[PDB]
């Protein structure tokens, strides 16, 4: 089921037992969860940042307080902080209520405002998000940490966000698999001296960009693999595990987004996980850091 409906309205939502069992065993399965009601609004002083000439996307990052990608007056500049900070609270409050299994595992990354229409984009084959990919950051490595986010479509004249969502992790894995090869010896350890990677590209980050990178070179497999088209709109949200579902972007415009991270020992079923899957389909450790269980 790629899809799974939910019907809470509010970011302080109370839920049961059996819907936080309905959503962390669909999250988990690589379905997308999907909030119709739940809209994220703004204070009529943030109404002007929807426009895109803000960008020169937006980024803030919650841990440091730190706004980057914008340039402007220092008020205008606080205004803007504020908006994505409230987005950040707003939506790990909205994980911890729906996701206590999670418990303090969820680690707050990025946030994000996308205000540029997308339907006008067209870039190289491997960041163009019209191609259906699983998230992997050659700059960013994971380390094997889950990419978990959080959607809010923003557009005030009503206009949804469309999207497709593609076949099982374990399935494309399977489809590209004899694809994959192994790094370059030394290559990754350049990568990191030189600054090119936040930290050290694992062999499950080589993997998963292979992955991404592939698929979206692969244009047979784009136009002709197991996909639905889906329209989220003005007003919603959504929450996957975008290492996870295959996905693509085709149009809208005015989206917030942020970031979390989890650990693969925090999962519920930890072998459904991309690192478990790639480690059992190339029957090796990924990561170097692992921790060990005796
Ligand atoms: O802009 C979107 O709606 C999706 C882009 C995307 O692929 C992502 O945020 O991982
Ligand atoms: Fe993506």
């Amino acid at each position: 089921q790629p899809i799974i409906q939910f019907d809470a309205e509010s970011w302080e939502a109370e839920f049961t037992q059996e819907i936080q069992d309905k959503a962390i065993e669909g999250l988990e399965s690589g379905s997308v969860l999907f909030f119709p009601k739940l809209n994220f609004p703004l204070l009529t002083e943030e109404l002007k940042f929807l426009d895109p000439t803000w960008v020169s996307n937006i980024s803030y990052d919650p841990r440091s307080a730190t706004l980057k990608g914008v340039e402007g007056k220092s008020e205008d500049l606080r205004l803007l902080s504020g908006l994505l900070k409230r987005y950040a609270e707003k939506t790990a409050a909205f994980l911890h209520l729906l996701f206590p299994f999670y418990g303090s595992s969820l680690k707050i990354a990025r946030t994000s405002f996308r205000p540029v229409e997308i339907s006008g984009r067209a870039t190289s084959a491997r960041k163009d998000d019209t191609r259906l990919h699983v998230d992997a950051f050659p700059s960013s490595p994971t380390g094997g940490e889950r990419i978990l986010r959080v959607f809010s479509n923003i557009n005030p004249q009503g206009k949804p966000r469309s999207w497709r969502i593609g076949e099982p992790f374990q399935n494309y894995l399977n489809h590209l698999l004899p694809q994959l090869s192994p790094p370059a010896p030394g290559k990754r350890f350049l990568l990191y001296l030189f600054g090119i990677t936040k930290g050290y590209r694992s062999l499950y980050d080589h993997y998963m960009l292979e992955l991404h990178d592939k698929g979206k070179l692969d244009l047979e497999y784009q136009k002709n693999s197991p996909q639905v088209a889906f329209d989220f709109p003005a007003g919603s949200t959504w929450i996957v595990f975008t290492d996870q579902v295959l996905h693509a972007v085709d149009k809208g415009q005015f989206l917030l987004e942020q970031t979390f991270h989890l650990k693969v020992n925090a999962l519920k079923h930890p072998e459904k996980s991309p690192l478990k899957l790639l480690e059992t389909a190339l029957n090796k450790k990924l990561v170097s850091s692992e921790s060990f269980k005796l």
